[PDB]
């Protein structure tokens, strides 16, 4: 189960980096240059880095050591073949960001946000780029009068359209990801769901510029199913990234290693993007736990990408087992992907065997078979065939 | 605090007809008879019922005995005054229905959804509703190989696009609204948020034609903040209907009567309501508890409209608060229903005071003074002024 | 992975034998007789089953119907070969019941709670269950002033004494379980978790004959972790007996079979009783979902052996691995089982090495090597070692 | 609603000196002096203050440092009236804590946490406090190898026993208090609700030196009522001291002030206090947000105080209503107050109208009225009456 660069493994810069603060404890672990950290994960097989403006180029660097960080990192990333696929803007950590970037309440706060995004958009697209994503961290309330969410979600659509605009202006070939996450570190944040950031999408001026990016441990927070959400993203042709990482249910978000967590819901979400054929970055957004020395992050960066080989194997093997795919006609998989009344409305109309002649109850007596199917899968998952 | 029919309450017939069938326990109460109802809920202010298809024609009755369940209905409602302006269908009571309507696995059932669906609309409209509630209670699954979600989605845009066809070719004046929910009783549901379905109505057909119905309690059984998902969905201009109770949390879904449940979130809903105009029905889908006897059943109706006229009077008396109105200045929410760059993006890009100039240590000192706003909004709730 | 008797796994009536009624559906499928259920659960294996009272003998039976039953129940069990280890009471599904049993406001009530369970008491004894379990799930509230819970308390004590004398007083050898459940059918339900109930325990008259009945859904339903709970109940010495099903996350009780829901907390559960030795039977209260039909019922409770038996080989080969023993020591598992301070108070208030001499910087230092132990774990399920 | 020191209100140091850094930002307030903090909450009427060893004395001061810390702090107290009624220990912020203090793996960490607990023990009891609290917050695990949890929980025992100890030989009047938390920092905490805490202190060498420390967020976080777990914490006799905050949900551990989250629950929290006569310290342990500058630290804090005093006039004028009285009477409040069997168990099992002649039908009729009794008590929480 060794990963090689094409199965695309990819991880953000803050998480191998992450040097355990949490909000009831100091570091520790020291920080890591990010030219280290790039010679590392390529020794691990992975495909490339993503990175928050502020993880490269420290903040309120002048011109000129800006310069010196990215030329460093460039020369990291010739030297291991590594790419940079990804990229995005931190909005959330700095105390001008405390009531959000792109719907603070402060109107000089929302400029600065918008032009601190786009110097980082340039830096991207620079360094080859494909994606860019925004999560809105700060973006939300603690309290119901604090944030007109009408208001805010205007100046939400502002701020992204004002970014489309840019980079067409620039013929930039690049596209925007939206980060859903329901709550934390706000009490509530707006776009709280894959769902709702699906829909705001559409009423943006330049929609096919726009898709999701979804994390496992954040739909999860709401307790939602991650592979739905993504099969919905999928069917409306918006996944254009993904983050992977583990959960343990409706809590702080955790960001365990992938494979952590909900082990099944890992294994169906697999199983998908590997039926579907998305190809796109696997990324993980992770924080190996503060319990670790720098051991025990490099193997923990290691076991995400191996729970992911090792998942998509026993995925496979389940849709190719025969006695699988006779399972899925016994409970009917084969008609739901059938059209219900490809004959049209008059001809549905018209079928007395859709209605007054339906024996509803010989229909309601067949069994559907799904407890079998369902354990042929943990068989499979488990290896006990 | 006493309702009149111009406060627009509506009841479905399900609520107080509820006999307290939960999954551990019989019926505590008998059964009503859909006259009776009408005729208690228009002594108490009420302006109208709702229904399913079964709660007012028992299944599989004869065209002889639907015409005189209807031709009793309507009586009731002319002695009265009341109103019918929303009806829906039962997809889910059946056992026919044990793997949904629109989505079942099996074409045949799928079909019979849609026949059973389009002849309760022709009764609809013949009613005088203007919108027609679809909640997919039966759609979705207990495991993750039994149900193909991008498969199921298709099977979904079928069906309402169908039903879009029927209600045009018609000349009918009636609009749809798909009610959400995450679970229960299926072990995750499809469109689990008003969010994933904001997002589906977009790739319908005819998208004018489809809202949502959002349920206080069905939100809160993920966690969300329901006031901010109220705002998205009058954002984009789609809150068609409304369903009215309370829920105490994640957990199984309470249907507690309003004001119950998260009180202060009741409040911000009000507030919310009543401040962007929504002129549609403010409707209860509540159950009285099975510890009650009848008296106990039309207290618990009388309180749901108690309560929203209560909370109603304290949202007002908030925002004429002239105290109020200079913390919402003081919290900069005038500065969030201004424009982030109504001057432009080259003026943005050019404005050295949203970067190179600006000072954001002075920025990010300036408190927003939410604490002192909010204790405000509880002072107001509590009448404590 | 076949089970025998020996491995002890046991079923209630009243799992396989779910007609598949949910608060939103009718039945889907027909009752099943005490015989049958009997017999099928033999040929696939079961140890015994268990009944409350009102699943052997239906409500209202007059003596002589009472003792036909109990006599063709026994026939069965002569027949097969199946015990009979546990036994509980119906104190929940009539209507009677709706606000409690042993908590209910009316005293009456109250009063015919004690003698319809001293009388199942009885039968339990005759038929020779070693331990008798009391879910008190109409015991609690939806609203606060319903219930002083105080005052309720008093009312749960004086049952379980009065319980417990009536036993000693007979010379019977049958021993208390108390199951505990967070909330549903009531709002919330009294002694909400493991850890609720262990602490009332040690307020009865005769603590030593009474323990907890914890199931793996409800403490899930809490958000808890269940092998904690386990732990903590083990470590008192009250694990009586124990409910074995699958359950996704906080949302209403799924009962889903064993080794569905959180897989790696079902692996870790197993790891826990076959270490700690626990010899009660491995019971499984689970309801075979309504869309089965009932071949899908058999098909569910196999599943429910298999797993246990999955899981419990690859525990055992993850603690006997040799390279797992050299990463609990490096992780000081070793270190964890002994003795803080065995020398005592006064010696470690004088050990210089313990606080002023004491190098916090170097342990603070030291990794604890968890990542590579867990991915270690995580290999062993899979059987990817 | 002016507090007065009468009304026992107290605040920890770390509460409104909380500087507002989160996991994912920098601090956005300066730190507090505490001897600043003393004399602002002696103003706003607040009754005394308290402290981890942390919070008074910055970890590694030198002895010298140490005494002219205290000697600050002592004057303010002496100047302002202030009183100490309750200290803790910090045993989560330095990394030598990242594994637990009294349960962490290492042993040498283990001493080092007894011996750092008992000198705090020692200045607690020379500034006057009576209780001394623990809040484990690092007693836990991220996965399930990590921590053996019956090894864990005699590691727990043992310190506890070794304080007891302690202060038994040293002759201290002070009483011991444990806070429990389901998660956050770890990914699940040990001793995670009341009962397990309650359940814990029974197996203690002297367990009428211990009692709890619940706080209202933090049973929430587990979804459960915590008035429910506070009436069980007075029925043992175990409430020692009480944390009063606000939480919507859950989520990460929010801490809001007291009165914001659920607010009938806050309701109802202060009618049972104030009912049993609870006469201990109001507690909050709280966190101003950190969207605030220190004017709205000051505000939220006051308003703490507020809500309580407000609560605490509403659930009086609740319980002294005589039509409310009436209405408890109609739902047999009384008569649960009333045993069971105070005639015995023979007796019982001797009267034919418990069960022979018992008429479950019109039992079961008899309507419960909770519904009219929880509008009666939303009504006085609003002030409609
Ligand atoms: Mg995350
Ligand atoms: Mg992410
Ligand atoms: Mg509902
Ligand atoms: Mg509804
Ligand atoms: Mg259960
Ligand atoms: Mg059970
Ligand atoms: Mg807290
Ligand atoms: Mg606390």
């Amino acid at each position: 189960y060794q990963p090689t660069p094409e199965d695309r493994f990819t991880f953000g810069l803050w998480t191998v980096g992450w040097q355990g603060r949490d909000p009831f404890g100091d570091a520790t672990r020291r920080a890591l240059d990010p030219v280290e950290s790039v010679r590392r994960l390529a020794e691990l097989g992975a495909h490339g880095v993503t990175f928050h403006d502020d993880d490269l180029i420290p903040f309120g660097s002048s011109d000129s050591e800006r310069e010196e960080h990215v030329k460093r990192f460039r020369q990291a990333l010739d030297d291991t073949g590594m790419k940079v696929p990804m990229a995005t803007t931190n909005l959330f950590t700095h105390p001008v960001f405390k009531d959000g970037g792109f719907t603070a309440n402060d109107r000089d706060v929302r400029r600065y946000a918008l032009r601190k995004t786009i110097r980082n958009i340039d830096l991207a697209v620079e360094l080859g780029a494909e994606t860019y994503v925004a999560w809105g961290g700060r973006e939300g309330a603690e309290s119901g009068g604090a944030k007109d969410v009408r208001d805010a979600l205007d100046r939400m659509k502002e701020a992204f359209d004002l970014l489309g605009e840019y980079v067409t202006s620039q013929g930039y070939d690049i596209r925007f990801a939206i980060e859903p996450k329901p709550n934390e570190p706000r009490g509530d944040i707006l776009l709280p769901t894959v769902g709702h950031a699906l829909a705001f999408i559409e009423r943006l001026e330049r929609p096919e510029l726009y898709g999701v990016n979804p994390e496992v441990g954040h739909e999860q927070m709401a307790g939602l199913n991650f592979p739905h959400g993504i099969a919905q993203a999928l069917w409306a042709g918006k996944l254009f990234h993904i983050d992977l990482n583990g959960q343990n249910g409706i809590k702080y978000d955790q960001d365990l290693r992938f494979g952590a967590g909900d082990l099944r819901a890992a294994f169906w979400l697999v199983d998908l993007l590997e039926s579907a054929g998305y190809s796109g970055p696997r990324h993980f957004d992770f924080k190996p736990p503060r319990t670790e020395d720098f051991d025990g992050v490099w193997a923990s960066a290691a076991g995400c990408m191996r729970n992911y080989l090792i998942l998509k194997e026993r995925a496979a093997a389940f849709r190719a087992d025969p006695e699988v795919q006779e399972a899925l006609r016994a409970s009917r998989l084969d008609e739901l992907a059938r059209p219900t009344a490809a004959d049209g409305l008059q001809a549905l109309l018209d079928d007395r065997s859709a209605f007054e002649e339906f024996d509803v109850d010989a229909a309601a007596a067949r069994g559907m078979a799904f407890e079998r199917l369902d354990q042929l899968a943990m068989d499979h998952l488990l290896g006990a065939r």
